[PDB]
RNA sequence: AAAGAUGAGACGCGUUUUAGAGCUAGAAAUAGCAAGUUAAAAUAAGGCUAGUCCGUUAUCAACUUGAAAAAGUGA
DNA sequence: CGTGATTCCAGCGTCTCATCGTCTACATAG
DNA sequence: CTATGTATTATTGGAATCACG
């Protein structure tokens, strides 16, 4: 337990781990076995792999949460409507709302009459005859002037309020702006603005061209083609694009330097148009407004298919048109089918199982499915021409409520609602008094920047209230503080400072932040003239003069300006040499110049007084995006500026946030000096310390205060991992990796390893770079051959040394940053002590390897992997990672800085790359000359052609002399390790969480498996759910009554506690089980069993718990290494990137060892007979193997790779041997595992607790 | 620039039970014909903290001391 | 009654907002 | 190493049914 290394392979569903020693060998130990078994210890190799289900994202959970909120709020608005109608409805029908609430119940459970609207059969039939759909009643109430029944009024208004349409269009809308007329007026406006360049709209059918249901760009192409001499990218073309909904840029048409993209749907369009008009002039506003009108026209013409002058209800009229055409076409279709195809009539109009009209109306068939089913039937008959035209138009036998009604904006429903209220407020005073209340109920939306209207019990809410009361759609503006809420909406998701976790970060365009950047860059600027002797820092006076004379007069400050406008003008230097800045100063004072342009008061900007004002203004311009809220917030400073300045300030807006808070820049001060960070940046004697120096100076209290303020935690590992940027699945993997490393360190007596290697899921000679991609005579094809992608062409025509070092690095370094974070976590956990110079003592080196390294190693030295055989390949990948990484760092220690985490010296490879010498390059201190850091592993290397260079058997480090790779002794070690059959494969047991059951609301069925959707909704009458998800099973040992005599009988069985049942069972298990039917339960014998709990039965047969009523295969099939390599080589039969002679040798090995095939089959059968127990499936598999014995070896090997599904760990799965389909043999009973041996495994599986369940019993 | 991650506000369907008096013929399970497009209510059971809030992400071998939280146990 | 074999099946589309980090290249520092 | 700046797709448990003992 002294000197060892750990190799790790982190994945989305698995973490492979391995422990290696000095000689790249995997140790083995005797681990104690706890429990009541006859085995008290077991032998374990220190190598394995942890398997686990994928980590899920929160997307589905959030979508269901928002759906819940939307259903709640829709119910609430309907309740508001009923509350408004309460008293007058009670005067009309005291039980109308009651019946509308008990509509779902059956008549047995109904407390009032079964007819909802009128409470008697005659009036109900009369209403359904007079108004066949709700839209007929909507149109009638819109158009008629007669007094109407208050109940029908409520029904129409409630249908509109319950389903109100989208809110994607801002402002009011009317069918007055419905395509030819608005196109004509747009053309008139364009020709008015552009007299000299008029456009001809004659013969250009705008309605048909712009309303053809096709893509937008295609409609634009069609319309532009109708205008000769005009282009899609022209001004009129851009207007047609803006009207169609595309995003055109008017930067080319009006000759601009900024890119002003305009889209009508975006919320910024109001401000975007004002921006463009500030660049082009207000005389074009009319034009863009006409364009918007045209867009409205297109949308409304696509939605409304009726004349908008005959009725004020165009949408209801279009729905009634749908209904009438449906009626007529169904009559015609029934007649035609009765006449021509009479045998299909029953199938079409009575078989809900078929996708005919019967399955289209009463079955689950969709409109698309019905069209696909009935198109050939229409084609076979006569008189179906118009029906087929309507079918190909997706307009045949349509329903009123369909998937595309998502186009309807809330303005249309609101117009119809307002029309009804206008018509009926003449007869009902309460309607006239509450008209705006009802319209507000329909229109009101909680702004996205407000969030949930909570009162201190929602972790999602940030809204703040002006008064603490109930919030209604009518008092929202008075109770909710929209300003503070939209401030929090942004500040919840803004980063805090890395040094101060309690202080919000500054805006990026903050004057304080820009001063910080400028001064931090300016302190480190040095200058030398011919007179002076040494580089000199800029004093505080010099920095102040440079800031006042250059940064406050220019937007960008160049080094030429620093030399001429200051060192020459002020210091009177004719020649100055400036370092610390190359061509120009990266930092600049942009917001300073912007505000100087806007307010035109330099003394206001330079007075360190108005700062807090200016800062706040910039904050207001960044924090908020709504113009009205920006105005409301800047109203406090209105008295400081002119109203013109106030408007120009409103129009200015910024985006972006910095990395440092206001406190660190200017808040905290050094104790003895009393100066902030910016004060030291303005003047720090002759040291001119910068941010990093200041916060990391032990002679200042900045460092100590930063360490104190780091009281956000004292922080949890789960929190550090959770806060990382990445997918939740890889984060689950990282947490499992850290826990595995902790357990492995504890296994070695808390001894820390030497290294930890982590890996996360020939034109140019292969001696230089093993690039086998699309992009890929000596180094390159010779010049004579050249005479006879861009990177590909450059490498081909390159006919190096620096590119060789670049290859060395590209073959080596891991650019992915999540791996850097994993390395930092492991390193900070391992290395915690500091030396005499207070620098970290890296006892453990954390190495990061690319998967390409171990992949190439496997392919070069024939340690092939076959992922379909078993799960060992993860552990093998971890072991190979350990081996390759440790050997690689021992061979070339100078490359530490490239792949080992930590601040180390970056001495590079240009020195290590030898000269053109090869024979002396291996003797000199230059590390090596050939450009593959993986060449020292081979005994011979081939720079293409036939010139084979040779390497020694033993490879060592040149300087230290430590042996790094004995080619005679280490490859055999790797082979023996990869051949070990005992590998610790542990499937992470997990309690099942999530949705209670299957979301499908099933019909009524006489089955106890049905789950009531409400307490009182007996599923035998109302249907319900089935298929619950078992959170975990429970081993119960108790007695149940039996027979009519209720005699107690001892039992031992598995009860599946569902996710819905979990909290009730955990609150009191005894009462839960007794309610389930068990009596006298041994509470101490209750065993909780999560999914994938492991049992061992007879002859080593293992099973994992899939649920309380199903099991999964629990054994691994350890196939010998020779069969694995044979399967790899035989299944490929493709060029293995190796020399054609090596390919021929591998093909000859494949053909010489064909008998292996049979042996593999045998190896499967012996396994299945022992463990799988799928007699019919195994017999079918054997017959299929004997059937295709004449097939080529490659295809037989591929289908054997397929065969391994029968023996894999986990859930059974169907597979195929050629064309033979083997269905899954499932273990539909968990009765056996009640008497087997339960195995509780630690995360590595090295620690076990075995419980003989046969001991448990009530006799 | 997009992806992804996270949060917020909305829209449209889907599904369930009920209401849409089916008629005629026979001793009759039933048969023939007619009809079908719409609505109401629910949309995780529910919780208390009673909000126009929350309820499907993350985390979880065994054992021991343990209000609980945390550690400790085994070549 | 039970066990094995064999089917069958599983809520999903659309839009509007916002923030974050990925990702290399220099330069200053720890 | 770190901090700051400029530059689109299957899977697998529940449920039922049917043969067969
Ligand atoms: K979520
Ligand atoms: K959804
Ligand atoms: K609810
Ligand atoms: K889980
Ligand atoms: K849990
Ligand atoms: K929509
Ligand atoms: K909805
Ligand atoms: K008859
Ligand atoms: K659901
Ligand atoms: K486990």
């Amino acid at each position: 337990d002294k000197k060892y290394s750990i190799g790790l392979a982190i994945g989305t569903n698995s973490v492979g781990w391995a422990v290696i020693t000095d000689e790249y060998k995997v140790p083995s130990k005797k681990f104690k076995v706890l429990g009541n078994t006859d085995r008290h210890s077991i032998k374990k190799n220190l190598i394995g792999a942890l398997l686990f289900d994928s980590g899920e994202t929160a997307e589905a959970t959030r979508l269901k949460r928002t759906a819940r909120r939307r259903y709640t709020r829709r119910k609430n608005r309907i309740c508001y409507l009923q509350e408004i109608f309460s008293n007058e409805m009670a005067k009309v029908d005291d039980s109308f709302f009651h019946r509308l609430e008990e509509s779902f119940l059956v008549e047995e459970d109904k407390k009032h009459e079964r007819h909802p609207i009128f409470g008697n059969i005659v009036d109900e039939v009369a209403y359904h005859e007079k108004y066949p759909t709700i839209y007929h009643l909507r149109k009638k109430l819109v158009d008629s002037t007669d007094k109407a029944d208050l109940r029908l009024i409520y029904l129409a208004l409630a249908h509109m309020i319950k389903f109100r349409g989208h809110f994607l269009i801002e402002g009011d809308l009317n069918p007055d702006n419905s395509v030819d007329k608005l196109f004509i007026q747009l053309v008139q406006t364009y020709n008015q603005l552009f007299e000299e360049n008029p456009i001809n709209a004659s013969g250009v059918d705008a309605k048909a061209i712009l309303s053809a249901r096709l893509s937008k760009s295609r409609r634009l192409e069609n319309l532009i083609a109708q205008l000769p001499g005009e282009k899609k990218n022209g001004l009129f073309g851009n207007l047609i694009a803006l009207s169609l909904g595309l995003t055109p840029n008017f930067k080319s048409n009006f000759d601009l330097a900024e890119d002003a993209k305009l889209q009508l749907s975006k919320d910024t369009y109001d401000d975007d148009l004002d921006n463009l008009l500030a660049q082009i002039g207000d005389q074009y506003a009319d034009l863009f407004l006409a364009a918007k009108n045209l867009s409205d026209a297109i949308l409304l013409s696509d939605i409304l298919r009726v004349n908008t002058e005959i009725t004020k209800a165009p949408l209801s009229a279009s729905m009634i048109k749908r209904y009438d055409e449906h009626h007529q076409d169904l009559t015609l279709l029934k007649a035609l089918v009765r006449q021509q195809l009479p045998e299909k009539y029953k199938e079409i109009f009575f078989d809900q199982s078929k996708n005919g009209y019967a399955g289209y109306i009463d079955g689950g068939a969709s409109q698309e499915e019905f069209y696909k089913f009935i198109k050939p039937i229409l084609e076979k008959m006569d008189g179906t021409e118009e029906l087929l035209v309507k079918l190909n138009r997706e307009d045949l036998l349509r329903k009123q409520r369909t998937f595309d009604n998502g186009s309807i904006p809330h303005q249309i429903h609101l117009g119809e609602l307002h029309a009804i209220l206008r018509r009926q407020e003449d007869f009902y005073p309460f309607l006239k008094d509450n008209r705006e209340k009802i319209e507000k109920i329909l229109t009101f939306r909680i702004p996205y920047y407000v969030g949930p209207l909570a009162r201190g019990n929602s972790r999602f809410a940030w809204m703040t209230r002006k008064s603490e009361e109930t919030i209604t759609p009518w008092n929202f503006e008075e109770v909710v503080d929209k300003g503070a809420s939209a401030q929090s909406f942004i500040e919840r998701m803004t980063n805090f400072d890395k040094n101060l976790p309690n202080e919000k970060v500054l805006p990026k365009h903050s004057l304080l932040y820009e001063y910080f950047t400028v001064y931090n860059e300016l302190t480190k600027v040095k200058y030398v003239t011919e007179g002076m002797r040494k580089p000199a820092f800029l004093s505080g006076e010099q920095k102040k003069a440079i800031v006042d004379l250059l940064f406050k007069t220019n937007r960008k400050v160049t080094v030429k300006q620093l030399k001429e406008d200051y060192f020459k003008k002020i210091e009177c230097f004719d020649s100055v040499e400036i370092s610390g800045v190359e061509d120009r100063f990266n930092a600049s004072l942009g917001t300073y110049h912007d505000l100087l342009k806007i307010i035109k008061d330099k003394d206001f900007l330079d007075n360190e007084e108005n700062e807090d004002i200016l800062e706040d203004i910039v904050l207001t311009l960044t924090l908020f995006e709504d113009r009205e809220m920006i105005e409301e917030r800047l109203k406090t400073y209105a008295h400081l500026f002119d109203d013109k300045v106030m408007k120009q300030l409103k129009r200015r807006r910024y985006t972006g946030w910095g990395r440092l808070s206001r406190k660190l820049i200017n808040g905290i001060r050094d104790k003895q000096s009393g100066k902030t960070i910016l004060d030291f940046l303005k003047s720090d004697g002759f040291a001119n310390r910068n941010f990093m120096q200041l916060i990391h100076d032990d002679s200042l209290t900045f460092k100590e205060d930063i360490q104190k303020a780091q009281v956000s935690g004292q922080d949890s590992l789960h929190e550090h991992i959770a806060n990382l940027a990445g997918s939740p699945a890889i984060k689950k993997g990282i947490l499992q990796t850290v826990k595995v490393v902790d357990e492995l360190v504890k296994v070695m007596g808390r001894h820390k390893p030497e290294n930890i290697v982590i890996e996360m899921a020939a034109i140019v000679p292969q001696s230089f770079l093993k690039d086998d991609s699309i992009d890929n005579s000596d180094n390159v094809p010779s010049e004579e051959v050249v005479k006879k992608t861009q990177r590909k062409f450059d490498n081909l025509t390159k006919a190096s040394e620096l590119d060789k070092a670049g290859f060395i690095k590209r073959q080596l370094v891991e650019t992915r940053q999540i791996t850097k974070h994993v390395a930092q976590i492991l390193d900070s956990r391992m290395n915690t002590k500091y030396d005499e110079n207070d620098k970290l003592i890296r006892e453990v080196k954390v190495i990061t390897l690319k998967s390409k390294l171990v992949s190439d190693f496997r392919k070069d030295f024939q340690f092939y992997k076959v992922r379909e055989i078993n799960n060992y390949h993860h552990a093998h990948d971890a072991y190979l990672n350990a081996v390759v990484g440790t050997a690689l760092i021992k061979k070339y220690p100078k490359l530490e800085s490239e792949f080992v985490y930590g601040d180390y010296k970056v001495y590079d490879v240009r020195k290590m790359i030898a000269k053109s010498e090869q024979e002396i390059g291996k003797a000199t201190a230059k590390y090596f000359f050939y450009s593959n850091i993986m060449n020292f592993f081979k005994t011979e290397i081939t720079l293409a052609n036939g010139e084979i260079r040779k390497r020694p058997l033993i490879e060592t480090n040149g300087e230290t002399g430590e042996i790094v790779w004995d080619k005679g002794r280490d490859f055999a070690t790797v082979r023996k390790v990869l051949s070990m059959p005992q590998v610790n494969i542990v499937k992470k047991t997990e309690v099942q969480t999530g949705g209670f059951s299957k979301e499908s609301i099933l019909p009524k069925r006489n089955s106890d498996k049905l789950i009531a959707r409400k307490k009182d909704w007996d599923p035998k009458k109302y249907g319900g759910f089935d298929s619950p998800t078992v959170a975990y099973s429970v081993l119960v040992v108790a007695k149940v009554e039996k027979g009519k005599s209720k005699k107690l009988k001892s039992v031992k069985e598995l009860l599946g506690i569902t996710i819905m049942e979990r909290s009730s069972f955990e609150k009191n298990p005894i009462d839960f089980l007794e309610a389930k039917g068990y009596k006298e339960v041994k509470k101490d014998l209750i065993i909780k069993l999560p999914k994938y709990s492991l049992f061992e039965l007879e002859n080593g047969r293992k099973r994992m718990l899939a649920s309380a009523g199903e099991l999964q295969k629990g054994n691994e099939l350890a196939l010998p290494s020779k069969y694995v390599n044979f399967l790899y080589l035989a299944s490929h039969y493709e060029k293995l990137k190796g020399s054609p002679e090596d390919n021929e040798q591998k093909q000859l090995f494949v053909e010489q060892h064909k008998h292996y095939l049979d042996e593999i089959i045998e190896q499967i059968s012996e396994f299945s007979k022992r463990v799988i127990l799928a007699d019919a499936n195994l017999d079918k598999v054997l017959s299929a193997y004997n059937k295709h014995r004449d097939k080529p070896i490659r295809e037989q090997a591929e289908n054997i790779i397929h065969l391994f599904t029968l023996t894999n760990l986990g859930a059974p799965a169907a597979f195929k041997y050629f064309d033979t389909t083997i269905d899954r043999k499932r273990y539909t009973s968990t009765k056996e595992v009640l008497d087997a041996t339960l195995i509780h495994q630690s995360i590595t599986g090295l620690y076990e607790t075995r419980i003989d369940l046969s001991q448990l019993g009530g006799d």
